[PDB]
Order: C-alpha cells, then structure tokens, then sequence
C-alpha cells in the first residue's frame, strides 16, 4: 500500500545501508586495546566517574585462528583506570561514524542539500545513527554487542533492573524488544539524520519536509506490513524513542566533553563531529 515514491525511498535507504554498514566489522582493524599489566577539578572527576561507571563492558576478541582474547575492565579505584577502554571505544566509534557519514553521502536527498547543512546534520546525528546501527547487533539475552570478531558484554554489576537505569542501556533493550525490520531501522536512521532543528541548519524547511516524508513512509510501511495487535501504536512508539534518543545524544555528548576536559582522548573525526577545534 506504499506509493511508488515511498517504495523508491525505502529502496534508496536500504541500498545505502547495504553499501555502508559492514555488519561483520571485517574492516575494523588497527584499533587500540587496553594495556597489559583541588576542588573544582575534584568535582569534575566525581562527575566523570558517574558518567562512566554504569557503562562498563568487557571485551572479547576472537582470532581468525580460533584463539580468544578476553579483557575484564578494572574496578573504579579513584584513578585513571576508569579510562582504560576509552581509546579502544574511540576507535570503534570512529569506525562507525565513518560508516554513517558514508551512509548519508550516498542518499540522494542528503547529497542534494547544501554542503554546510550536510555537515550540520551529520554533526547533529552521528551518535544517534551509530547507536541505531549498534542496536541491530545487540543481543538482549546476553547484554552483548556482537561486532563480528569483537564482542562487548555489559558487566553483570545491581542486576538487570539496576542496569536499566542508564537511559542509553534502557534504550537498547527497549528498541530490541520492538523486533524491528531492517527497513524500519533504516527509516529511523533517516528520520534522525534529517532533523531540521540541529544547530547550524540553514535549509530548515527543506529538511523538515524531508523528515516528514520519511516519517510518513515509516507510518505507511508499518500499516501495510504489521496488522498484529502487538504492533498497534508501533509508529508512535518508534517516534517517541527517536525523541528520547536525541535527548540521550545531548547527554552523552556532555559526558564526552566532560571526559575530554580532564582526559583528552577523542580522535580527530570525533573532535570534528562533537565540536573540538584543537584550540
Ligand atoms: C557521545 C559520543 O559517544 P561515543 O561514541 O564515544 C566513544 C568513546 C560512546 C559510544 C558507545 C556507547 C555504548 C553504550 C552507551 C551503549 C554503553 C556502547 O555500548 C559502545 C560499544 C562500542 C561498546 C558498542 C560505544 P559513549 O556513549 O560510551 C563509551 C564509553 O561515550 C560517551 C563518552
């Protein structure tokens, strides 16, 4: 029951996703790994500890030869050990950000925007699109993001309910429970990417019209393909999660800048996307 334009729109988005989402992470290489073996500033450190303590994961690397490396992070002992996985995660996030920049650039609707708006939209949405792609490799039964030969497992710290307190973790579990199709994930990416109210966007009206068309396409897709009672209000649930994801983006951006202030680690691409000039 989709129009021809809506069908073409999903086709273009799915093409872009297929071309730019390395779901096996085969080309993620040469990344860093954790090493083997005042008053104003003290308040900053206390906040940064809170920014990180509920986001801890262990890391597993499965070798092509069948070997397995496993890393368990240190406990918070008041020192720099809370940062041990940040270079690695900066490298993974940077890899993902390159993929979502590539995703945007192959979409006609994005390519046709002024280059300054393209940059403003990617700066605005990079974390959101990255997390949406990460949700598709999230295993909610094991609390693990399965990234090809790499796995990131939430540290069983509190318990299951106490871990749902962290908004980005609650988001991953809640989104996984909706059991979305690839097409619904890629339309979520489009709706996030074409957000007319990101800082710096000049073509507000064009971007707003584009976003509405992606949202209408998603609404129509769901109506045409999901008649089951479980999917009543699914479109509205998804849109509400996209609004929540924008809020989480702002909050994790604040965490990033707080950490960067006392412990610089952002890669050059992260600096460009999240507003760090190099002073
Ligand atoms: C705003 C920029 O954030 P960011 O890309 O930065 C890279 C360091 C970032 C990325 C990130 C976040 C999560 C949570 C939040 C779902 C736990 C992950 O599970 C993962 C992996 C790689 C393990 C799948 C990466 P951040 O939210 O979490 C990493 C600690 O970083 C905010 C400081």
């Amino acid at each position: 029951g989709l129009t021809e334009e809506q069908r073409m729109m999903i086709r273009e988005l799915m093409d872009a996703q297929m071309k730019t989402f390395d779901t096996t992470f085969s080309h993620f290489k040469n990344f860093r790994l954790p090493g083997v073996l005042s008053r104003e500033e003290a308040a900053k450190w206390s906040q940064v500890r809170k920014d990180l303590c509920s986001l801890k994961v262990s890391l597993q690397l499965r070798g092509e030869d069948g070997s397995v490396w496993n890393y368990k992070p240190p406990a918070d002992s008041g020192g720099k050990e809370i940062f041990s996985l940040l270079p690695h995660m900066a490298d993974m996030s940077t890899y993902m950000f390159k993929g979502i920049i590539s995703f945007a650039k192959v979409i006609s609707y994005f390519r046709d925007l002024p280059i300054e708006d393209q940059i403003s939209l990617l700066k605005g949405a990079a974390f959101e699109l990255c997390q949406l792609r990460f949700n598709t490799v999230f295993n909610a039964e094991t609390g693990t993001w399965e990234c090809g030969r790499l796995s990131y497992c939430l540290e069983d710290t509190g318990g299951f309910q106490q871990l749902l307190l962290e908004p980005m973790l609650k988001f991953h579990y809640m989104l996984k429970k909706l059991q979305l199709h690839e097409e619904e994930y890629v339309l979520m990416q489009a709706i996030s990417l074409f957000s007319p109210d990101r800082p710096g966007v000049l073509q507000h009206r064009v971007v707003d019209q584009l976003q509405e068309q992606f949202a209408i396409t998603l609404k129509s897709y769901i109506e045409c393909n999901r008649p089951q009672p479980a999917h009543r209000f699914l479109f509205l649930k998804i849109m509400a999660m996209l609004t929540e994801l924008r809020s989480i983006n702002a909050q994790h951006t604040q965490r990033l800048l707080r950490i960067q202030d006392i412990h610089p680690f952002a890669t050059p691409l992260m600096q460009e996307l999240f507003g760090i000039t190099g002073s």
